[PDB]
């Protein structure tokens, strides 16, 4: 369980972001129906005030809690992959649209899964902000908690994967546009109950077996970090 209260740009806080240039849910109760509009931006999805305005090489740094900012951000049960996704704001979501920036699922080193070092990062993870024609966008940052991904939610819905799924209005103003965004996945989509990473026993399987679930990061993708960027206690 667990939201994003805003971004960092370049170490530079934003401010509080909800319902302002974050699409938040009521709350932080988790996406499990793989059919369902809500594996889009989560059960809200509209358009809201504020786009935060970056560029092409910035580091936008998600910050994500659990009851207030700053929190203990998610449970320690919620092992999990963290993926960013981006599209264009023009499709609200809908259709093909979703390419993926980073994937983060299991590090053989220091045997902690992305949730692990999220909690550790003060729930902070960043990307750099690709090459695409300047304009609006979404950045859908999504971390899958698997503590009962042993199951399906089709099958057995008080279990399955569990989506903590939030857009953030993102406005790319100075851009070269040396990588033109391309077509992309759709969600609700392009997770289904065969997809590999969706369901997988955590208990009784090595995490270092673990697959996420694609689509493949794109080429275009100027990687990203889950680590602390800034201080919120100082503010
Ligand atoms: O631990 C291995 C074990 O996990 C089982 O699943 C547990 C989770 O481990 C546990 O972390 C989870 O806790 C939830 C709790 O169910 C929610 O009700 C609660 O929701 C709160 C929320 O946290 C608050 O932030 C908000 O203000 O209010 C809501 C209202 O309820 O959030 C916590 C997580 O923070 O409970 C699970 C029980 O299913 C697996 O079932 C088992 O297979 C594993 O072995
Ligand atoms: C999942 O979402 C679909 C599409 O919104 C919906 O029709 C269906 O009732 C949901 N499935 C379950 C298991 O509730
Ligand atoms: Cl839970
Ligand atoms: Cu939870």
């Amino acid at each position: 369980h667990t939201l994003v209260w805003g971004v960092w740009v370049n170490g530079v806080d934003q401010g509080d972001g909800r319902n302002i240039y974050i699409r938040s849910p009521p709350n932080n109760n988790p996406v499990k129906n793989l059919t369902s509009p809500d594996m889009t931006c989560n059960v809200d999805n509209r358009v809201v005030p504020k786009s935060v305005p970056v560029n092409a090489g910035d580091t936008l740094t998600f910050e994500w809690y659990h009851n207030t900012r700053d929190d203990d951000i998610i449970a320690s049960s919620h092992h999990g992959p963290i993926a960013v996704y981006i599209a264009p704001a023009a499709s609200n979501g809908q259709g093909n649209v979703w390419v993926k920036l980073f994937e983060d699922a299991y590090n053989v080193t220091n045997s902690t899964w992305a949730v692990d070092r999220l909690i550790t990062a003060h729930g902070q993870h960043s990307v750099v902000v690709p090459h695409v024609a300047p304009g609006d966008y979404l950045f859908r940052a999504e971390i899958i908690a698997l503590h009962e991904a042993d199951s399906l939610y089709s099958q057995n819905p008080i279990r399955g994967a569990q989506f903590y799924i939030s857009c953030a209005q993102i406005t790319i103003n100075s851009s070269d546009d040396s990588t033109p965004l391309p077509a992309g996945v759709p969600f609700p989509g392009a997770y289904t109950d065969s997809t590999p990473g969706i369901q997988f026993n955590i208990y009784t399987t090595p995490a270092t077996s673990y697959v996420a679930p694609p689509p493949s990061v794109w080429s275009g993708a100027l990687g990203g970090s889950i680590a602390q960027v800034g201080d919120a206690s100082l503010e």
